[PDB]
């Protein structure tokens, strides 16, 4: 009813890297495919635990439901800056992955945060840098020159423009080559290689892209065994006001019934300027109606918010307490969606769409008989049978720490009642990612550490409904 | 060479109310026509100086260049709400006007902020209220409805939709017909008369607009005889990020030479959420290329500039003295946009676009021959002999008072060399409207009060070469 943990990706030891070079891995998402499949991602933190630094969007596959594990495929590691003075700040980042695939054309995505050089979302510029300039219907990425105020853009085939519109000799690196990727962002002089756009200090090529948040996602077409070069979609969905823009890690979801069946949901969250983190993370999803082609922005959970009678938006709010950050995406077979965000309240909170998560209900349903230790959860819909209900892991606290499954009935009402919570792993706990197997059996990805190992090692158990039943 | 003054908008003495029933007129424009009819336009304040309240927007026309001067003509006057509790922020607000005539067509513009039911600029809802929504490739305008958190839409023919979608049988006056298209925002079930969406208190209809900044615009043909009802251009302008967005108060300009050669220019001032009037207010312009169908949101001067070692953005500075705020256009024989800008620093600031008026360049020039006491002007470019100048023209200091019109030669370059700084007006000297008048003389619509006027009453005078040469 409940196996041992497999670890999936070992962080190394006593703050000392693994045998492979890699201090850390954190953010867990599973995947299970179509071929029955199971595809487990995570960031590969190399140098050290922190949200920055040289971090590889990694997977792993299973084909036997779990058992085994195949070699690690790397879908995006971005090259470092080999003249950074610090190298646990020299690179350009990618961190947080969201899992989904499109049961129609199989196709499977990983949608993940990017940021330049420095300290990931603890390192933004105070002032805005515009990113994108539209030029004639077009969209381009803006380049700074050293020196300038104007805005350079990257045009087809990487050709960098200047700020009135002449072709330069300067040339980025649009259609990446090289292993995972890591010739991205390459700036070249014809046929010298200069330096990288991506690079914020000691720089050896005049250009760089705003110093700002930036949403990715990579592609496969064949399982997860290979991965598109990176699809730059912040321009969709990044409003001018949003600062901080990023996904709420785990797994996505596709819409299987209602007028918007097909429609693939990511949870993100973003940030304000006048408050940023302290005050202003707002849960809401991304979504596309063309099997990833093209996405857009449905609005937060936070916007024309009742809270303390007087209503707030995400673009504009200061409240600690009302903010909500990473969260987790369910629908119900009446069509609804449930958001499960990560919040500051202690225990859960929810909110409801009827529009497909375009927009939100006024009420954000709070439930008490499940704890929140401000940590990212996961959740998905399962059937049993055939009696409707939902599947939530956690951190039992009082800290990240001892990890809970939690089951919930969904009432023909919509509504949730909370019946069974039960420990799966003692010790830390933090993120985690859970999978329906089949044949009345659940998958879990997770964060835990043991032995003196670096935060965190991500490891793998298989449950059945026997093991949600105790009380 | 400088005659005395013509009031053509006085206002009342001693904190009454004039003898029309009104306390004030604030906010000069002044535009000579292809005709050379002389347009003059205000704010008409009717219950107080103050930047809200009862506000018509209205001009006043000269044939004779100033000479004598026509009847008021409105506008747009939005009616007040009957049932607020306090009249003297119990209305709809209009407020600051520039005005500008196309070349080509001949179509004078009147662009002016609009605000719902309160208190202006200074009673800014706290919180972002979304204003419209794009619905299947249309912008529609949102309502709001007491206890209801989703966004009703004003769609085809003022018809009210529900937040899913569906025609109810509410509907908007959204064609005003009117004097003044005082009926615009009426908000109807089937013939019944209920409300208004721009009153936001004691209201008798459901529906209210959201609580933000708009900027309206307003037509005529017919040398500022007749007007067309009011158009909101807000969407195609207002970035989500802005809270204030409105008019540097005047008249603008269409760029007479160079490639974006026919553009219209309306000087703009935009805050932010940081930091709004304390640390933003940050000088741009709005343009059209298509004879006023359609406009643009050109970049702030205050967008990557560098300030005290660190560059500042306008959607995110809270800096008091990089502020810049009401600004006046001029355009260069070079082809140089120059935007002389009202600042904190006490002398002139001017920034210079090379594209347009798009983006400007990295320096802000501080001129400490021409003071500034933190309020509006104008200035215009002038052909003498012809050598290249321009003629700007603000109050002289230490306060709201001295007003001055000045001389400065253009170089090639663009730099400005201050020939003359000559005295206009003694005492009380607020917003001005400089215009060429053709021989060359040189028309000014000031504000100034004497004789316990109230705040202000709006005075013509001309002016010629040598008065300016002095
Ligand atoms: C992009 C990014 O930084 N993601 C990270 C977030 C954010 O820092 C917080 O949500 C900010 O509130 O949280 C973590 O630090 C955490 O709680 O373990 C890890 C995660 O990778
Ligand atoms: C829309 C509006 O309120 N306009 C008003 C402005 C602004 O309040 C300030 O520029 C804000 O900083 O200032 C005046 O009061 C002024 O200085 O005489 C008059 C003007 O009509
Ligand atoms: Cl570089
Ligand atoms: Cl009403």
């Amino acid at each position: 009813a409940l196996t041992e943990k497999t670890d999936i990706f070992e962080s190394g030891r006593n703050g000392n890297p693994n045998k492979d070079g890699i201090k850390s891995y954190r953010i867990p998402a599973l995947l299970k495919t179509d071929k029955g499949t199971l595809i487990a991602g995570a960031d590969e933190r190399r140098l050290h635990s922190s949200d920055w630094g040289d971090i590889g969007m990694v997977i792993r596959r299973s084909e036997d439901n779990g058992k085994t594990w195949g070699d690690r495929v790397t879908i995006t590691n971005l090259r470092d800056n080999p003249k950074a003075s610090d190298p646990s700040i020299g690179s350009p980042v990618n961190i947080d992955m969201v899992l989904v695939q499109d049961p129609e054309t199989k196709r499977i995505f990983s949608i993940y945060d990017m940021f330049p050089e420095g300290k990931g979302i603890f390192g933004m510029s105070s002032q805005k840098e515009e990113a994108y300039k539209k030029i004639d219907g077009k969209t381009y990425q803006i380049l700074y020159r050293e020196g300038e105020k104007g805005a350079y853009t990257i045009r087809e085939n990487g050709t960098v423009y200047t700020p009135d519109g002449k072709a330069t000799d300067y040339r980025v690196v649009v259609d990446p080559v090289k292993p995972a990727y890591s010739d991205k962002g390459d700036l070249y002089k014809g046929d010298q290689l200069l330096g990288n756009i991506y690079f914020t200090t000691n720089k050896t090529s005049p250009f760089r892209i705003a110093k700002d948040s930036y949403l990715w996602m990579s592609y496969s077409d064949d399982d997860g065994k290979t991965w598109s070069a990176p699809q730059d979609i912040t321009p969709m969905v990044k409003a001018d006001w949003m600062k901080f823009l990023g996904v709420g890690p785990g797994t996505g979801i596709v819409l299987r019934n209602g007028p918007h069946k097909g429609r693939i949901l990511i949870p993100v969250y973003t940030t304000n300027n006048v408050s940023h983190l302290d005050g202003s993370q707002s849960s809401r999803v991304i979504y596309s109606d063309d099997h990833g082609k093209t996405w857009h922005a449905g609005e937060a959970v936070n916007d024309n918010r009742q809270v303390d009678g007087q209503k707030i938006h995400s673009s504009t709010m200061n409240n600690r307490r009302a903010q909500n950050t990473e969260s987790t995406v369910v629908q119900l077979n009446n069509g609804d969606v449930k958001l499960f965000m990560r919040g500051l309240t202690g225990d859960l909170q929810v909110a409801t769409s009827k529009d497909g998560g375009v927009t939100w209900e006024k009420d954000i349903k709070r439930y008490p008989q499940v704890k929140d230790v401000y940590v990212q959860m996961s959740a998905i819909h399962t059937m049993h049978e055939g009696k409707e209900y939902i599947i939530l892991s956690n951190a039992g606290g009082p800290k990240r720490e001892n990890g809970m499954v939690h089951l919930a009935r969904v009432e023909e009402n919509g509504e949730l009642t909370w019946l069974k919570h039960n420990p799966i792993q003692k010790g830390e706990f933090a993120y985690n990612s859970l999978q329906e197997l089949g044949n009345g059996e659940y998958g879990i990805l997770y964060e835990h550490t043991e032995k003196g190992q670096n935060a965190y090692t991500l490891s793998f158990r298989k449950f059945n409904w026997e093991f949600l039943s105790k009380n």
